[PDB]
DNA sequence: CTGCAGGGTTTTTGTTCCAGTCTGTAGCACTGTGTAAGACAGGCCAGATC
């Protein structure tokens, strides 16, 4: 399984997907990796759902930090 | 059937370099913990004594 080798490793296999997501990026963003990709994920997490991965993926990048944020974390050393 | 050599096969695993972008340690000049009375030699004076 993929989970087991190098990310090195990984060089022959997603070559597809990304000359679909460069075509993808044109028509309706214009470069937006990080929607396109988070949308996908998020939702097809859910296909075969348990809320436990749910929480985790919600909080993952904009609300809040993840980890905690930059300025919990200079209140929390002055 | 087996044995081993050596053919191809995919898939690591890493192969060269230049824009970068990011991370982690090096260089700078300097800190703070070292924290008290006692020994000794000389000058002298005051009270005792003949």
């Amino acid at each position: 399984h993929l989970l087991s080798l190098t990310r090195r490793a990984q060089k022959h296999r997603l070559r597809d997907l990304k000359n679909q997501v460069k075509t993808f990026a044109e028509k309706e963003e214009g470069g937006d990796v990080k929607s396109v990709c988070l949308t996908l994920f998020l939702l097809a997490l859910r296909a075969g759902n348990e809320h436990k991965q749910a929480d985790e993926l919600e909080a993952m990048m904009q609300g809040r930090g993840f980890g905690l944020h930059p300025a919990v974390c200079l209140a929390i050393r002055v």
